[PDB]
């Protein structure tokens, strides 16, 4: 075989994993709404792609969502002047959909579960409260002169009322622009004047894992350098005391306790925008109404295999796309109960995602692989004496999950009764892309495995510009035709919009990611295009060899970069995290560093081997947990993390 899997300990005859059990509608849980096989998805999913699938998408479209107008074409437009279309002589409101009739079918289900930075201060929060809140914010924006079409921007930790204020933008058709709470000063107001905002969303302070983010004060600086904002709302979530400027800052609570709790609903058009939402210039990513909403929907429903009762617990923030998708919009669009976590996964303890699934028996959860990897790196008994039969779907986000961190998920979060979904998609896709749908699929550690329907993914070999035919192929990832939840513009770019994905393929959407299609057609994603590393004509993709070090015990998280080198072209440098118990004087670290070396080699090949081992303490990060090889390429070439890598570079 050409293409082999992620590196992994147990032989690839022994790492197929049918969906289990919970996913076969035994021991009384719902039967998948997609099974029991591979065939049951290709029988589904084929109708969903080619000349002949717009009668699919036309009945999901009306049967998914309300609508106050129906529309009459299902598609148009395409990637090559970036006009995609989808149900455009349609109307609807996100908000009606996630908010107004649930609350007229159950207007006491649980919308949110707000699990607190304390565990005590929890509580469960009714459609009905919601809808409530998320109107009287709604009729506080109408009263600041905000108009359908206007942008407000959000900077608002993750308190339950962050849905409250998305969902009040969509209401009344202003768009959102959520920035993540502890950006810095200079980044918000960046944002800010991109968006041209005249109104901000934030609170007092935010509380995570016991610390307190100063967001007022943050949102003070950075506002002398903002000056279309003209209202600032502030939720009283710590209550402590925070400067108000007067006439311009106003209390949440004050301002809502003077207007109705209902407001009507603005019929927005199925294009209009819903969001911008900025990714690290900043590129504000525009995302219009009903294809978003129904992509985000059926991906929740069809996924996770979201059943009515169920608990979904997305520990995501909603400064992320993941927070928006399968926070807000997809979980509350299904009528089901959707987690707002406001802690960190070792806060008070590790311990706390299973104390959470235990208190409030989630059904799925759904976390990134930079957790997985934390959670690992603390042992086994934070996890091990929990119950957690409640859950039957467990996801993974962000990045390429090891192989052995994917057998950590399964055996102890699982207790291998659980699917493990890991879902591929990016801020531009929407909705998740490529996933199994866990009651069909058979999974492999560290593949996404088939794509979602809408989705008709190919690989290009990036050396020739060219699609790669069959199976046992490796190259960069592309889209062949649009699906209803593609990002529709960059804000205010649209140029750079056609040359990041238009461009690169022209006919195509370019991801920017590498990956393969094995012998048996499943996708392996192996990190991003920028940060494969070609060692004498063999290119190496990140997740290859990062998966292969973490094989080593005592490994707890690496990360690889190329640099250039006079012989092979590029060569490896490996940048290595060990256990925080591991023995690292009675160890020499030379011995260590050959260890690896001779790891990497037998699962990948002699070229792979690290020319450097650097031991770092951590890794720079994303607040979403991303690694950022790009930071450690240019230390090889010349927050408090990175000074600690560029000191051990000399
Ligand atoms: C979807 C939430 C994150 O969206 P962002 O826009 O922040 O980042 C998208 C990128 O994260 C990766 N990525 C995400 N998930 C996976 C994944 N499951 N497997 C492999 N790579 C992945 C891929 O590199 C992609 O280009």
């Amino acid at each position: 075989h050409h293409v082999h899997p992620l590196p992994d300990s147990v032989p690839e005859s022994e790492d197929l994993f049918a969906p289990p059990p919970r996913m076969q509608g035994k021991e009384g849980r719902p039967k998948p709404h997609i099974g029991p096989n591979y065939e049951s998805y290709v029988k589904e999913w084929a109708k969903t792609v080619g000349p002949n699938s717009d009668e699919w998408w036309a009945a999901k479209a009306r049967e998914t969502l309300d609508w106050y107008d129906d529309f009459k074409t299902v598609r148009a437009g395409g990637f090559e002047h970036g006009d995609v279309q989808w149900f455009p002589e349609g109307t609807l409101n996100a908000a009606y959909n996630c908010l107004d009739r649930h609350y007229y079918k159950n207007p006491k289900k649980t919308a949110i579960i707000y699990e607190a930075d304390e565990p005590s201060e929890s509580r469960e929060v009714s459609y009905e409260e919601l809808m409530q809140e998320t109107c009287r914010v709604a009729n506080v924006l109408k009263s600041y002169g905000v108009k359908k079409g206007d942008a407000v921007s959000i900077y608002l930790p993750m308190t339950w009322q962050a849905a409250a204020a998305f969902l009040a933008c969509a209401r009344i058709g202003a768009i959102h622009s959520a920035v993540f709470a502890g950006f810095s000063a200079e980044s918000l107001r960046d944002r800010v004047n991109d968006c041209e905002c005249k109104v901000l969303i934030t609170t007092d302070e935010g509380r995570r894992g016991g610390k307190t983010i100063a967001t007022k004060q943050i949102v003070d600086a950075a506002l002398q350098q903002c000056p279309l904002v003209e209202n600032v709302l502030v939720l009283r979530r710590t209550g402590n005391k925070v400067p108000m400027t007067e006439g311009r800052d106003k209390w949440w609570d004050e301002e809502c306790a003077k207007m109705p709790a209902y407001c009507p609903c603005e019929r927005m058009a199925s294009e209009d925008p819903l969001f911008i939402l900025y990714t690290s210039k900043p590129k504000g990513v525009v995302h219009s109404t009903a294809g978003y909403l129904l992509g985000t929907a059926l991906t929740l429903k069809y996924v996770f295999d979201a059943h009515p009762d169920d608990r979904f617990a997305c520990m995501a923030d909603i400064g992320w796309i993941t927070g928006h998708s399968y926070i807000i919009y997809g979980p509350l669009a299904n009528g089901i109960t959707t987690a707002v976590f406001e802690s960190t996964p070792v806060y008070p303890t590790p311990s706390r995602y299973w104390d959470f699934v235990d208190k409030w028996k989630a059904t799925q959860l759904y976390t990134a692989p930079t957790a997985i990897r934390l959670l690992r790196r603390m042992g086994e008994d934070h996890v091990k004496n929990h119950d957690l039969s409640s859950l039957r779907v467990l996801g993974s986000v962000g990045e390429p999950i090891n192989p052995e961190a994917w057998h950590w998920y399964n055996d102890f979060a699982g207790k291998n009764q659980c699917a493990i979904v890991d879902t591929y998609w990016m801020t531009e896709t929407g909705s998740i892309s490529i996933a199994p749908l866990p009651g069909a699929i058979s999974t492999k550690p560290g593949s996404a495995t088939f794509p979602f329907f809408g989705m008709d993914v190919d690989i290009i070999d990036p050396q020739t510009g060219q699609v790669l035919e069959g199976n046992d192929v490796e190259g960069v990832l592309v889209a062949r035709r649009p699906w209803p939840s593609i990002a529709r513009t960059v804000y205010r770019d649209h140029k750079r919009y056609l040359e990041t994905y238009m461009k690169p393929y022209p006919g195509y959407f370019f991801f920017g990611d590498g990956a393969a299609r094995d012998y048996d057609g499943y996708m392996w994603i192996k990190g991003r295009v920028d940060d494969v590393i070609n060692v004498s004509g063999h290119r190496l993709s990140t997740a290859e060899v990062e998966s292969a070090l973490i094989l080593h015990k005592g490994v707890a998280e690496t990360a690889v970069v190329g640099c250039a080198d006079d012989l092979t072209g590029q060569a490896v440098y490996a940048f290595v995290t060990m256990k925080p118990e591991f023995d690292l004087k009675a160890t020499k670290e030379a011995d260590l560093s050959k260890e690896l070396a001779i790891q990497v080699r037998k699962v990948i090949g002699p070229f792979a081997a690290p020319k450097k081992i650097y031991l770092v303490s951590d890794l720079p990060k994303t607040r979403s947990g991303k690694i950022m090889r790009r930071v450690l390429r240019k230390i090889v070439a010349g927050p408090q993390i990175v000074e600690e890598v560029k000191q051990k570079v000399t």
